[PDB]
C-alpha cells in the first residue's frame, strides 16, 4: 500500500473576539490498523498550531473534557507564571480556563503540553502536545519557505508502544522512573511512516521532539545536508549546514532541506547513545518521513544572514545558581537492573565502555534537584527579574541524559554537558543537554512568577520530571 500523507496541524488565529478556542478531550486514533484511545487538543490526538504575533495579545480559553484535571503549558513561550501553566495552573474535568498571552520575543516554533502534577508522562504520551508559531516583522522580510503544510511544514516525532489489545501501553515504574519511557513504534505527526509531496526547492521543517525520553538525531536518507535556521527560541544569525541535528526531548530546530525532481528521500532518525534507546528497530537509522517532490518550483529562499544575535555580556558579578540533579542510586540501579534483564547487553548498545521499606523508599520522590523531590509548596529560591544570571545545573553522579530545561525564559549556552555549545546550538535556547557532566546558562526573566504560579525548571525526560527532578522558582 502507499504510504498514509504527512497530516498538517491546522494553523490556528484568534476570531473577532480575539479568541482562540481549545478543547481537551479523549477519542480514537488507529495505529497499524488497531484502535486505542488517545487524546487530543481540537481532535482525538496531538493539536493545533497556535499562531502567534510579536506585540499582540490573545486569549486563549481551555476546556478540558477529560475526567481528570491537566494543565496547559506554552513551552518556550515567555509570560507571567500565571499563565505559564506550570502544575499549579489546573484546569478542572468538565471545566474552562482562560489565559491572555502578550506575545513578546521573536519569531520561534514553541509548542504546548500538559504539566499535570506527577503525571506529565502520561498526559503527553496518551496524545496531548500542539505546536505554537510566533511570528514577528523581521522573519517575514526573510521570504523563507512560508506555505504552511506545502513548504514549511511542522515534524512532531514520537515514540510509542502499545498492548496486545491496541492501547497505548504506558507506565510510570521503577524501570521508566530511571531511563523513561520509550517505546518501538514511531510516529510523525501522529502517523507510522507518512509521505510528505514538497515542491522543488527548500523544504522547511520544524523538527519537535515530541518522546516523553528518546532523544533523537535527524539525517536525511542520501545525506543531503540540513541548513539548520533557527532553535528553540528562534532564528539563528545565519544557517548553519548540517550532515545531522541532535534533538532532545521538547527542543526544536527548524531546517532547510533541498528537493530536486525525481529523487524521493527520506528524513530519518540515526541511532543514538542513550541507554534503552537502540532496541530494534532503533538499533539502525529509523525512518521518519518520506519527501516526495512535485515538479512544480518552490519560492522559498535560504538568505546568507537571518537575525541578530546580541554577544555575551561580561560574565563577572553575576548571580550564579547552582541546580545538582541526582537520582537515588538503589532506585537508579534497580530501573538500570530491570532494563537489562529485559532488553540484555542491547539495552546498553553504542554506550561507552523486593519487599516494601515504606515511604521512604518510594521512586516517586526518588529524582531530585539540590537534595529535594519536587515540592509544589516551596519554590526553591526567587530568581531576578530583568537581570542575568549564570545557572549551572550538574548531572555528575549518573549517567541518565537530562534535557534541563527553564520555563519563563529563551537563554544561551555558555557550556553544554563540559563543551562550548555547537553553532547551531549558540542562539536561543530553552533546553540543555546534561548528562554526566556540567552546563551552564545566561538567562534573563522578563515576567513575574509569584509562589502560587511559580516557573518550573526541570529535566525534560518526563518520568524524571515526575518522580521529583524539577524546582520551582519564583521571579520578581
Ligand atoms: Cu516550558
Ligand atoms: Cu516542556
Ligand atoms: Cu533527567
Ligand atoms: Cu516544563
Amino acid at each position: 500500500a502507499e504510504r498514509p500523507t504527512l497530516p498538517i496541524p491546522d494553523l490556528l488565529t484568534t476570531d473577532a473576539r480575539n479568541r482562540i478556542q481549545l478543547t481537551i478531550g479523549a477519542g480514537q486514533s488507529t495505529f497499524g490498523g488497531k484502535t486505542a484511545t488517545t487524546w487530543g487538543y481540537n481532535g482525538n490526538l496531538l493539536g493545533p498550531a497556535v499562531k502567534l504575533q510579536r506585540g499582540k495579545a490573545v486569549t486563549v480559553d481551555i476546556y478540558n473534557q477529560l475526567t481528570e484535571e491537566t494543565t496547559l503549558h506554552w513551552h518556550g513561550l515567555e509570560v507571567p507564571g500565571e499563565v505559564d501553566g506550570g502544575p499549579q495552573g489546573i484546569i478542572p474535568p468538565g471545566g474552562k480556563r482562560s489565559v491572555t498571552l502578550n506575545v513578546d520575543q521573536p519569531a520561534a516554533t514553541c509548542w504546548f503540553h500538559p504539566h499535570q502534577h506527577g503525571k506529565t508522562g502520561r498526559q503527553v504520551a496518551m496524545g496531548l502536545a500542539g505546536l505554537v508559531v510566533i511570528e514577528d516583522d523581521e522573519i517575514l522580510k526573510l521570504m523563507l519557505p512560508k506555505q504552511w503544510g506545502i513548504d514549511d511544514v511542522p515534524v512532531i516525532v514520537q515514540d510509542k508502544k502499545f498492548s496486545a489489545d491496541g492501547q497505548i501501553d504506558y507506565q510510570l515504574d521503577v524501570m521508566t522512573a530511571a531511563v523513561g519511557w520509550f517505546g518501538d513504534t514511531l510516529l510523525t505527526n501522529g502517523a507510522i511512516y507518512p509521505q510528505h509531496a514538497a515542491p522543488r526547492g527548500w523544504l522547511r521543517l520544524r523538527l519537535l521532539n515530541g518522546c516523553n525520553a528518546r532523544s533523537l538525531n535527524f539525517a536525511t536518507s542520501d545525506n543531503r545536508p540540513l541548513y539548520v535556521i533557527a532553535s528553540d527560541g528562534g532564528l539563528l544569525p545565519e544557517p548553519v549546514k548540517v550532515s545531522e541535528l541532535p534533538v532532545l526531548m521538547g527542543e526544536r530546530f527548524e531546517v532547510l532541506v533541498e528537493v530536486n525532481d525525481n529523487k524521493p528521500f527520506d528524513l530519518v532518525t540515526l541511532p543514538v547513545s542513550q541507554m534503552g534507546m537502540a532496541i530494534a528497530p532503533f538499533d539502525k537509522p529509523h525512518p521518519v518521513m518520506r519527501i516526495q517532490p512535485i515538479a512544480i518550483s518552490a519560492s522559498g529562499a535560504l538568505p546568507d544572514t537571518l537575525s541578530s544575535l546580541p554577544a555575551l555580556p561580561s560574565l563577572e558579578g553575576l548571580t550564579v545558581r547552582k541546580l545538582q540533579l541526582s537520582m537515588d542510586p538503589m532506585l537508579d540501579m534497580m530501573g538500570m537492573q530491570m532494563l537489562m534483564e529485559k532488553y540484555g547487553d542491547q539495552a546498553m548498545a553504542g554506550m561507552d565502555h523486593h519487599m516494601n521499606h515504606g515511604g521512604k523508599f518510594d521512586f516517586h520522590h526518588a529524582n531530585k534537584i539540590n537534595g529535594q523531590a519536587f515540592d509544589m509548596n516551596k519554590p526553591m529560591f526567587a530568581a531576578a527579574k530583568g537581570q542575568y544570571e549564570r545557572w549551572v545545573i550538574s548531572g555528575v553522579g549518573d549517567m541518565m541524559l537530562h534535557p534541563f530545561h527553564i520555563h519563563g525564559t529563551q537563554f544561551r549556552i555558555l557550556s553544554e554537558n563540559g563543551k562550548p555549545p555547537a553553532a547551531h546550538r549558540a542562539g536561543w535556547k530553552d533546553t540543555v543537554k546534561v548528562e554526566g557532566n556540567v552546563s551552564e546558562v545566561l538567562v534573563k526573566f522578563n515576567h513575574d512568577a509569584p509562589k502560587e504560579h511559580a516557573y518550573m525548571a526541570h529535566c525534560h525526560l518526563l518520568e524524571h520530571e515526575d518522580t521529583g527532578m524539577m524546582l520551582g522558582f519564583t521571579v520578581g
